[PDB]
């Protein structure tokens, strides 16, 4: 009788007050689910739990204390039961794209054997090959176009009514999607920073009164010349749902940013120019002058990267329906040829979403596709969730290669100790700094504003 | 004027309803930080944004569309300003104790410069060694105890009064505590999952009533052989706020957890038993017998792993507070020698809370320390942001080693197509079966329910 994270919900009713349908969490689930809860709040929210105890956001490390809130976390007094497991990903190893399908396809225990349970408990007949006793036995993987085609080998002669129909699983429409967040590397190949010039001077206040509202301001451009290597082919199809920056690593800094919606190895490097944007805004007093320096530097990196990339599918199964033995909401008993396909990632819609209708099995208005929880009762809670813990198990394709780049930056502007006497007195060799890498450079003193 | 996902409140009072001084957040503001504000929700939730505009849940994918609902997201009329923003973690790699703390604290740019500059900023006199002119610089870090402090060098003479005095900037009671979901793993080494067996025989169903609502149940014990090996001692010091399960690697099913509070060096591995409990439902015909089989594995994986634990630690200044410019909410000007502790990581109080102080800066009975809307007036709300950014900046050192598990377990008990002829006819040698490693294995039929 775990808490499901998911199912809880925030209310705001008063002391201890949860809306209609449910009912307070106490400290000791709150406890359990710690994690997913201070998640969900503000940095210094105060929400109530039951029995005079409350939880602080996160920035307050969410602790759980005695208090009081006008506002309730709240749990389902009848809570939905038996959620679907999310297993850890199945890493598949870096290949050309068949590589990857050949792979994912051809695997019995992982792939095979489970989405062919799921046809049979669905209802779908004969998934399975006539030398087989067993479901998910015996089947010839073809390739037929794009997708691929999972049946169960007919060779020979079968026996049962139909039982030359076998069910077709149909693993088409494949994506692979690019996750930033899994970024990885190894051994830091080529390392180093060097200091290649500092630049010095002064800011004077010729007055006799102080002077603050104006800002010094450095502004120019520098460059970084980058690239990456991909050592396999499955590149060419790889995406990022939205442009990220490149991890930093080690000291050195970088301005290097991946489009989305766009190949992995069309964005094999390059050659960017970066701004320089300091303003910092001194007070020096009257009859004075502060000391100003601005470090202009020259760093390299070197080291193999690796992310990974979520795989995403259709999976289509279509057979004819058993008789007195279904899974459709209405239950045929014609026989009829059917025709479903689930979507194996991102929520598409809810007839594709096997997590949707799962989820929602008990919202009879809902129930428009599977009965899914005419499968449980068939099956058992256990052997339904097990079976599509595995079915909706998360792939995941590994993408690698090398980087390297070179950069130049600046550091900050940095102003010292007043000494007695806005204008500057710090000389730029515009000649000089650009043969250095540092282009249009210029430090202006203007109003503040 | 961005909105600030964190100040973010949820009210249950109806459509476009928002509770007391708060009002609904709109599209447009939606949209900026969609990212946050779906990653606060529950997975199929669905909440309301302004006019008649509805913001849906992560398992939605985060859809905005024109929709109604009970509940709405709000934000406040008078949010609080220029939050210190949240830079990207610092990685240090793994190490002995002293050397991760060496990396951190000898650190100039991503250390020693912006605590000095915060101590500076603060009110603290002399933060660096009379060979610079800057603030942060000829700083000479120490050893004390098991802490560092940074302090400016003091060879030859200085002027000013009390120059000889320079703040200390002490760091020290350092934390690591390991992130289970940071884990990583390189090529996995070893592996591979031989049937060692499979137990295979007959349901019969006696009658010519199908007989149904009755479940096989296969349960016994067997072991997993697991050891790990740590790089480094950081490894010594870390540990875990709450247990939790090894990560499944490949197929091989395992079934190991660590403890918390306990070094993770202290638990380098062991044997830990493993029951197994499968169970199906066969639904089996009149005077029938169906087919029931049980693979029995034996699986072994090698991988080196990697996870990452977030350090935290107190921060110290200590000198004496600037005449005529400090920043004690109370404001001395006796130059009285000071003495504070920030805690840096997990929150603790409101007095060693920079996060804290900052965001209630606008509450006057909040400011009872350090006054830092004086320090904003002082140096510009840019200038303090991003100091405060660098400070309290993130920092995971990372843990490595080497894992490896060998277990055993059965696969589910599949059944197969009924076949013309509940007691289980499916023989079990016990003996050879503990010869395998699989020890208290039995079959029993109960009533499904």
């Amino acid at each position: 009788e775990p808490v499901y994270p998911d199912q809880l919900r925030l209310f705001s009713l008063g002391q201890g007050v949860c809306g209609d349908k449910y009912r307070p969490v106490n400290r000791e689930e709150a406890q359990s689910v710690k994690s997913n809860i201070v998640g969900m709040m503000g940095q210094w929210q105060i929400s109530g739990l039951a029995n005079g105890w409350v939880i602080m956001g996160p920035g307050y490390n969410g602790e759980i204390k005695p208090g009081t809130a006008s506002n309730t976390w709240c749990y389902p007094t009848n809570p939905v039961t038996g959620e679907i497991p999310t297993l850890s990903a199945l890493d598949i190893p870096d290949g050309d794209e068949v590589d990857v399908q050949w792979r994912l396809v051809h695997d019995s225990a992982n792939f095979i054997k489970p989405t062919s349970y799921l046809a049979h408990y669905l209802g779908y007949a004969w998934v399975g090959g006539n030398h087989s006793q067993y479901v998910g036995e015996d089947m010839d993987v073809t390739r037929d176009g794009d997708g691929w085609v999972i049946r169960g080998n007919n060779d020979g002669g079968c026996d049962g009514y139909r039982c030359g129909d076998k069910t077709a699983i149909k693993v088409s429409n494949f994506a692979y999607n690019l996750d930033p967040d899994s970024f990885k590397h190894g051994d830091v190949t080529q390392s180093d920073r060097q200091l290649v010039k500092t630049v010095v001077g002064w800011a004077v206040n010729d007055s006799d009164t102080p002077q603050s509202g104006y800002d010094v301001t450095l502004r120019g451009d520098t460059a970084t010349n980058w690239s990456k290597t991909n050592t396999y082919g499955l590149s060419e199809k790889v995406t990022t749902k939205n442009k990220f920056k490149w991890p930093l690593v080690g000291e050195t800094e970088l301005s290097i940013e991946i489009a989305a919606n766009q190949s992995w190895a069309s964005q094999n490097g390059g050659s960017t120019t970066t701004s320089l944007s300091q303003s910092v805004r001194p007070t020096v007093p009257a009859r004075s002058k502060i000391p100003v320096k601005i470090e202009l530097y020259k760093a390299d990196i070197s080291y193999p990267y690796e992310f990974k990339a979520d795989v995403s599918y259709d999976l289509t199964l279509s057979g004819f329906l058993r008789w007195g033995g279904n899974a459709w909401y209405t239950h045929p008993d014609n026989r009829p040829n059917w025709n479903h396909t689930f979507v194996i990632g991102p929520y598409k819609d809810k007839a594709s979403s096997i997590r949707y209708q799962w989820d929602k099995r008990y919202i009879p208005g809902e129930v428009k596709w599977w009965d899914w929880n005419w499968t449980i009762q068939q099956n058992g809670l256990s052997t339904m969730q097990n079976n599509l813990a595995r079915v909706l198990r998360p792939v995941r394709a590994g993408i690698t290669g090398d980087f390297s780049a070179e950069s130049q930056f600046a550091g900050n502007i940095e102003i010292g100790a007043p000494v007695p006497l806005l204008r500057l007195e710090i000389p730029l060799d515009a000649q000089e700094l650009s043969g250095l890498g540092f282009n249009n450079v210029s430090l202006s003193v203007t109003p503040a504003a």
